[PDB]
């Protein structure tokens, strides 16, 4: 009976074991709305989705759609305090967050199920009359500007650009979305543009409720949720803008059959194929793009990698469809190179057009299309509970594309198989509409363009007739071959009966010298899958840097081996993951449980009687090798998280001494070291999931047995079961670590306040104190002072050890930021001596909702259970142990916390900062405390052998 509701859904298209409610409806204003009712949830959530983005920028603004963005965090009329938005969430156990891409401007938060309608009503404050202060905006630009500086170095970020800029100029596709402190003020003011005038047009003009989708997530009945947003988002105006659309291609003949060499940053080796496209949008109900995207980029036998990867040309390919915006899109085929695949550039694009016609030989494959169809049927099906906050953006995002009862299995399902619209793709696939790029470092000093926004070195050369000639010749290779029907497609999807001697928590189900087993049958998911967990401990994984190479190339080379027997697998929703450790291997397997068995034992296999091939093996030691050197490129704030990780720890390889080692890794003495790393071990599991505890003890056994005969493994000793300790640091000691990135031209820094071991008072004083400073950190450090895009604060917990942490990233020196950190703890002190009982209350509140919040997916409470158990704490209960504490907890505990661990003159302070300086740098408001001399740390070995080391924790 409702005016301001235009029609409502009631049938929304769900899986049957969703047990969430739904209802789809659209506003009188256009606004396409999305409800859902879930009586469980812990946080609630909302999302909103413009469908303007960066491709509708002023041609004089660059980066005024993303701008616009960071601006409506910073107020409103009806809320006009600055950081009232992200306070409220803050102190209500939510948190929020907003993206800009060519054609959406897409926001979203979530908060305490309590208060969804104070969250969301200042949320809807963004879309009506933002206060786009502009002393806010002189101030939010630098961040912009921060956050463009660290992709200037990026070589993701310079590509994306760079293919932008080899298109036609006139096309909104060149444009620079980010924008920065150059085309945001500094151009503005030469050219006496108002910025303020800009941004308000831009979202008078295009923030119309015509143009967008929000979706709403609570405990709420559909009734009340209905209410609660038709009340507060009918009132959006409706400007009735026509949506934007773009059907040229960026790319026209012009830029056709051109090849560019580019020069990265990173030394890597890298290969594009690039086949503009139509807007294969509509046909989203067959998707041929999918279609062909799923046979080019198989990575099974008879597919074109493995031709490819044979010949020892790439050893990754990627294929299939990719989005560009409204009437065009893209076809690629990228491949990483080998060093004789930089050689074979023109041979290896021949394979892709062999592969190309070998699939118009044989013509569209229905059972193919049919096999997709069914899968992904299974997956819809049985599909994990989403996390609220991003479930709300995704939806927010897609229901501009679809009907109302379709969102949900929209981007899940195929419908119909049409084998023209295939024909009609593959016939886009050709020589003549070909671009083709390569990135390598063998390209420096042979350039003669640079692209403009991020100074990216590159050539340009038209492709010879010859080799187009060539390419569209190309005769069928008998080494490409249609795949072979999944043998892992799952069949077994019943649940099996919750037994009566099932526990709660994990159990420790076996414990031998072998092997410490722990199981649970899922009693909360009841979904057809289960997560196999394995940690293999052994001394020789990590003994030295030369072992630690072996232990992770041995297992490359292991996942090397297995790719195309397990490919399949993967696609078939049974996945695992294999990575060595400082303390020996982790093995996950998950997924379906039906053919888990199968999987698990293959892996087990391989590992106990691997052969290596040794042009494999040098290959992937030369990538490796790549690996370490391209550390130097990442960002500053990432090399002080490391560079603390090695300070703080008993025993860690740096960079520098596995690289010197690798060059003393040969086929022989790898041969030699898996047996002896495989000799002597222990295993402790985690079996979760739908099993019972008699197939969970099976599971176990094969693994020990399939060990025990094609290795001979015999347990260790209980005494070699130790793990590494934490450095302690001396009571009001203050040690200082720098270096220099020779990459970015940005500093970086971590302040680490090592408290104590971890334990229920310790860790509940750190985290709530934590929570109190959490959001004013953010605010005064990056918001009011903005001393850059990267501002964190939080807790660090490792080795049983624990304490806060600060991390910045900044164009000022470091060593201005440690004051601005210090001058902002005295500020904190005083700001809580200040704050009332009730906003004491409040964080209390919010940190407990925040402990308690209930995983919603088998693999978030196996990963819960997995960090207790490597944590070798053992606490399953852990949480309601301690938020129950924590309440006890009042404002003169958490002062005494600060005034002893944590203040500039407190008695058990113990500081330890990483610094790291620009590329350029030279060696080195509220008012700051006067801080004491620092220990420079001259040498990480020299650093830690002066220093005691802390217990490690004592399980439960
Ligand atoms: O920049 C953006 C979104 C992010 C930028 C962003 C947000 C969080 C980050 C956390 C760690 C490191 C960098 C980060 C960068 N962004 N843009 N405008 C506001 C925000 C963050 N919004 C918050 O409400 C918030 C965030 C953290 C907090 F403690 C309290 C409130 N889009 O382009
Ligand atoms: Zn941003």
């Amino acid at each position: 009976n409702n005016p301001a509701i235009k029609r409502i859904g009631n049938h929304i298209t769900k899986s049957p074991e969703d047990k969430r409610e739904y209802r789809g409806l659209e506003l009188a204003n256009g606004i396409k709305v999305l409800l859902i009712s879930d009586p469980t949830t812990d946080k609630s959530s909302a999302a909103l989705d413009v469908h303007i983005g960066s491709l509708s920028d002023p041609p004089n603004i660059a980066g005024l759609s993303h701008f616009l963005e960071h601006m409506l965090f910073l107020g409103t009329k009806k809320y006009p305090k600055e950081n009232e938005y992200s306070q409220f969430l803050s102190e209500h156990a939510g948190s929020s967050n907003a993206f800009t891409s060519g054609e959406h401007t897409n926001y979203y938060f979530d908060v305490s199920h309590e208060h969804l309608e104070g969250a969301l009503d200042r949320f809807a404050q963004f879309f009506l009359s933002p206060l786009f202060d502009e002393s806010a905006k002189d101030r939010e630009v630098n961040a912009v500007d921060s956050e463009h500086e660290k992709n200037v170095m990026n070589d993701a970020w310079r590509l994306f650009q760079l293919e932008k800029a080899t298109g036609n100029p006139k096309h909104p596709f060149s444009k620079f979305g980010t924008g920065n402190k150059y085309t945001l003020e500094t151009r503005p003011n030469q050219e006496g543009i108002d910025v303020r005038q800009e941004l308000l047009k831009f979202h008078s003009a295009y923030y119309s409720s015509n143009l967008m989708a929000v979706v709403v997530l609570g405990r709420e009945s559909l009734d009340d949720l209905t209410n609660l947003v038709v009340k507060l988002f009918s009132e959006v105006e409706n400007k009735n803008v026509p949506l934007p659309e773009f059907p040229e291609h960026p790319f026209q003949e012009e830029h056709l059959k051109q090849l560019y060499k580019i020069v990265p940053i990173k030394d890597i080796r890298n290969l594009y194929v690039t086949f503009p496209i139509p807007d294969l949008q509509k046909y989203y109900k067959s998707n041929p793009g999918h279609y062909l995207g799923h046979l080019i980029g198989h990575e099974g036998p008879g597919s074109l990698l493995s031709e490819l990867k044979s010949k020892g040309w790439v050893n990754t390919l990627v294929g299939g469809q990719k989005e560009g915006a409204r009437g065009f899109m893209f076809f690629i085929i990228n491949v990483d190179l080998t060093e004789e695949g930089l050689l074979h550039v023109e041979d290896i694009i021949l394979h892709m057009f062999q592969y190309i016609q070998k699939l118009r030989a044989e013509g569209p494959q229905e059972w193919v299309f049919q096999e997709l169809k069914d899968l992904n049927a299974v997956a819809f099906r049985f599909k994990d509970k989403e996390r609220p906050r991003g479930y709300t953006s995704k939806i927010a995002g897609i229901l501009h594309y679809y009907p109302l009862e379709e969102v949900l299995t929209a981007e899940y399902l195929l419908e119909e198989f049409r084998p023209d619209l295939i024909e009609m793709v593959l016939d886009k696939l050709r020589p003549e509409n070909v671009r083709v790029a390569i990135v390598s470092k063998s390209f420096e000093g042979k350039t003669d363009r640079t692209e403009e926004w991020y100074g990216t070195q590159y050539k340009q050369e038209a492709i010879p007739d010859e080799v187009i000639k060539k390419w569209q010749n190309a005769d069928l290779n008998g080494k490409f071959k249609l795949p072979t029907k999944n043998e892992f497609i799952p069949t077994n999807f019943e649940i099996l009966p919750l037994e009566k001697e099932a526990t709660p928590y994990p159990a420790l189900i076996k414990d031998t010298a072998m092997s410490k087993l722990w199981f649970k049958q899922d009693d909360k998911f009841f979904l057809p899958k289960a997560n196999l967990n394995f940690e293999f401990f052994s001394p020789f994984a990590y003994v030295d840097p030369l072992h630690s190479n072996m232990a992770y190339l041995y297992l490359e080379l292991l996942k090397d081996s297995l790719n195309e027997y397990a490919y399949a697998a993967e696609l078939a929703g049974l996945s695992y993951d294999l990575q060595n450790t400082i303390y020996g291997m982790y093995l996950s397997v998950k997924g379906y449980n039906d053919k888990q068995p199968i999987l698990l034992k293959k892996i087990i296999e391989k590992m106990a009687t691997f052969e290596i091939d040794e042009k494999r093996f040098e290959i992937i030691k030369e990538a490796y090798m790549r690996s370490l050197n391209n550390f130097r490129a990442e960002q500053p704030h990432q090399h002080a998280m490391y560079y603390l990780r090695l300070l703080m720890t008993e025993v860690a390889w740096t960079k520098d001494e596995l690289k010197e080692a690798l060059d003393d890794v040969t086929l022989p003495r790898l041969k030699a070291f898996i047996p002896q790393l495989l000799s002597r071990l222990h295993i402790e599991a985690l079996l979760h999931g739908n099993i019972t505890k008699q197939a969970a003890l099976g599971i176990m056994q094969m693994v020990e047995d399939t060990l025990i005969e094609h290795a001979h493994t015999k347990p260790l000793l209980p005494s070699q079961l130790v793990r590494y300790r934490e450095v302690q640091l001396p009571d009001r000691g203050w040690f200082v670590y720098q270096q220099r990135n020779e990459v970015h031209n940005n500093s970086g820094i971590e302040i680490y306040y090592q408290t104590d071991m971890q334990s229920t008072s310790e860790n509940m004083f750190l985290e709530l104190f934590a929570q109190i400073i959490s959001e004013p950190a953010f605010n005064t450090l990056r918001t009011k002072e903005q001393l850059g895009y990267i501002v964190f604060s939080g807790p660090r917990r490792a080795n049983g050890i624990q304490g806060l942490r600060f991390i910045i990233q900044s164009e000022k020196p470091p060593h201005y930021l440690e004051s601005r950190v210090e001058a902002f703890l005295i500020t904190m002190e005083k700001s809580i001596e200040d704050m009332t009982e009730e906003a004491f209350q409040k964080h209390i509140q919010a940190l407990a909702i925040r402990r308690l919040d209930k995983p919603k997916k088998l693999s978030a409470e196996s990963a819960k259970y997995w960090g207790e158990i490597i944590s070798q704490q053992y606490n399953f209960d852990r949480d309601n142990t301690e938020v129950a504490y924590l309440k006890t907890l009042t404002k003169e505990d958490i002062i005494k916390f600060y005034k002893e661990m944590l203040a500039v003159d407190a008695p058990r302070r113990h500081k330890v900062s990483v610094h790291v300086l620009a590329r350029e740098m030279d060696s080195n408001l509220s008012q700051a405390p006067a801080l004491p001399q620092p220990e420079v740390i001259q040498n990480m070995t020299e650093f830690k052998r002066g220093l005691p080391l802390f217990p490690l924790v004592k399980p439960h």
